[PDB]
């Protein structure tokens, strides 16, 4: 049987597959010809079907993993084409974790004889990140963070130890947003959440700026002007609110500008794009830091898929993060951001 | 001169006027005719130009003030129409305040020989709520909240009592939202504050819906169903995330479900006012809540006009604040919302 492990959330399915690299000439031969299949159809390609994808660049290679060496590779594919997935399997222990483990519990018993564990959401982001921390990227630090995040000329990609990664605040930024302290290996509890995440950012530009994609909509904010829309500090108050150390450059109102109809036709959709962006992402960092100073822990790192391929959103979380706290808290990022909930998972098989 | 207390926000002027009613005979001769034109002119009329308003219902009888017995007046209109009010003006000693009061500080000057005492927008706000419910309103409480809120058939609005008020826990939804901690009379620090408020909520609604009123985007929530637009915690699962306390009907992700073409072809304007709503109040109702728990105050008021004639936001704030908080924290209201900074802006006039 294959080694997977599965996080099928509210919108992206996360995969990790363990495929051996030890393989001797006698198990190739006792290696049924679906195992042979499978493996040569998940690592001779990088898009599977016309919605898959392998980001090759996250694979660990020749990890120990259950006594044997082998690579690890990450797969992601949208939940909406979960059905295609299963129809294809249908023509093995699965261990799977998120809100579609169980929603879809059902559907995947229609393979036979697969016998699906549920696993839950929190006990595998938990394993799976300290995991990943712990075998390293390929000998390069799994977390990183953005120094001098206060000044642009000086900000830059820096990694992060950590060895003794407790307390720790993980901010998972996916559909929503869930915030979890970590105080050690077997204890941990979810802080709280807010329903403002990646699926708010996606929703709202879609009807704003008619974006068919999570990258159309990240390139569409990089060229827009959010200031075209937010109504500023400096709108108000006609410069810096000193007395509550409030900058003229700070949002007072997101998207406080369009209640006027001249600046609702003069907007770009650039600009609501990078408005939604930036309110959606300024106020997961007001939560969290809000959240860190309550359960006293000054490292927040942050996972999810919303900061993929998204370095706008992780340079506005590491200088917003820096700069309210005046430097007592610190933005953290991992390479293998929307994965570790998948590979907690599949670090769950020796339990069955 | 007449008494006035100003409060010009980022998006309404609210104005305080204490009209003396025990005149004598003598005044009245000495009484200038321009004074008597103001008196009768703000008395006479409860429309102001095309955009004044003057709210009659929480006009407060027969009060002592600086020594005199006067009526209590409560009129606003929107800031973008101020240099009509300052024109009007120009064909005194005002105190004002909110960030209008600085930036418009060199507009008010071109009325001559007119005083201008910039006041801060705190110090009127403690001092305004606390005056106002200290005098009551015409003998009826000043303070109410929702009681059983959590039960539909029994939430009823009823009065509450802040003879001893202290400690306190102030949200400030206007363009933005600010929130404070009242310790004491003179004690008293701002927390927070987010920049998803009242504006997000009338731009948003405005560049999805077309809406043209705040009182037009409220009637277009109360017809709407925000579910159309949420993804919610059953769409994730299949029903309730009981390891973690979360039912199914509890949003995941606001606008979630606008990320899928179809849904967005199907969902009415109705919809997406009502989901806004819903997602700016959750929004504020939340970290409300994440303030109380951090300041150890369980008694949190709500002022400002994103409140007002806004009672579906109401409940679900008094619903909010008592289901999540497991029964601890109290959602409070006030009849005066958003005239507080201008009381406190005219209780400084002894001061000059
Ligand atoms: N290719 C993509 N398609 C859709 N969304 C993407 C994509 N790439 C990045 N994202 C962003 O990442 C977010 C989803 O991240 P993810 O951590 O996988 O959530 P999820 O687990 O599926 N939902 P949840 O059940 O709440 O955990 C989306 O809302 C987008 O903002
Ligand atoms: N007639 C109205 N016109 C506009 N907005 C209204 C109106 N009535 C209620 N509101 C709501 O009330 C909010 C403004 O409340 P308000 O407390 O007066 O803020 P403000 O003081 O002008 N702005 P700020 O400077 O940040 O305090 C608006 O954003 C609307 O959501
Ligand atoms: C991964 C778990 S998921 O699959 O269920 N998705 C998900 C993602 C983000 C948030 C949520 C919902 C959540 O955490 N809530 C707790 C905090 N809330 C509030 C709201 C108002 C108030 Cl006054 N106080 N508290 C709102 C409800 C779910
Ligand atoms: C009445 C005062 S006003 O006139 O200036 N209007 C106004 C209304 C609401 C909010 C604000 C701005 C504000 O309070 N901020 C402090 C908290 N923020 C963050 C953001 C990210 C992070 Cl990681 N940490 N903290 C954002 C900035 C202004
Ligand atoms: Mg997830
Ligand atoms: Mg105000």
């Amino acid at each position: 049987s294959p080694w997977f492990g599965m996080d099928i959330g509210g919108t992206l399915v996360k995969l990790s597959y363990f495929e051996p690299i030890d393989i001797t000439a006698e198990e190739e031969q006792e290696e049924v010809e679906s195992l042979k299949s499978i493996r040569k159809y998940l690592t001779s390609n990088v898009a599977y079907g016309s919605t898959g994808i392998r980001d090759v660049h996250l694979e660990l290679k020749d990890l120990t993993l259950f006594g044997r060496r082998g690579n690890l590779h990450f797969i992601r594919f949208p939940t909406q084409d979960l059905p295609t997935f299963i129809q294809m399997g249908r023509d093995t222990v699965l261990c799977a974790t998120g809100g579609g483990a169980y929603k879809f519990e059902k559907d995947f018993r229609t393979i036979g004889n697969l016998h699906l564990h549920k696993l839950d959401e929190l006990d595998c982001l938990v394993k799976g990140l300290l995991y990943i921390d712990s075998v390293s990227f390929n000998g390069q630090a799994e977390c990183y963070y953005f120094a001098n995040a206060s000044e642009p000329e000086r900000c830059q990609k820096m990694p992060f130890n950590l060895d003794d990664p407790y307390p720790l605040l993980v901010v998972n930024i996916g559909s929503g947003v869930s915030i979890l302290a970590v105080h050690s290996k077997d204890n941990y509890k979810r802080v709280t959440g807010t329903s403002l995440g990646g699926g708010t950012f996606l929703g709202l530009c879609s009807l704003l700026t008619g974006c068919e994609s999570f990258e159309e909509a990240l390139e569409m904010a990089s060229k827009g002007d959010s200031t075209q829309a937010d109504k500023l500090v400096r709108d108000i108050y006609g410069g810096d609110y000193e007395r509550f150390g409030l900058p003229g450059w700070a949002v007072a109102s997101s998207f406080g500008n369009m209640i006027y109809k001249e600046k609702r036709e003069s907007v770009s959709k650039e600009d609501l794009a990078r408005a939604t962006l930036v309110t959606i992402t300024n106020n997961i960092g007001s939560v969290a830091r809000m959240c860190a100073v309550n359960e006293k822990i000054n490292r927040v790192v942050f996972v999810g898929n919303f900061l993929r391929v998204n370095t706008l959103s992780m340079k506005l979380l590491a200088y917003a993060l820096d700069y309210w706290s005046k430097g007592q808290l610190k933005a953290l990022f991992l390479e293998h951001e929307g994965y570790f909930g998948a590979v907690g998972a599949l670090l769950g098989l020796p339990n069955f």
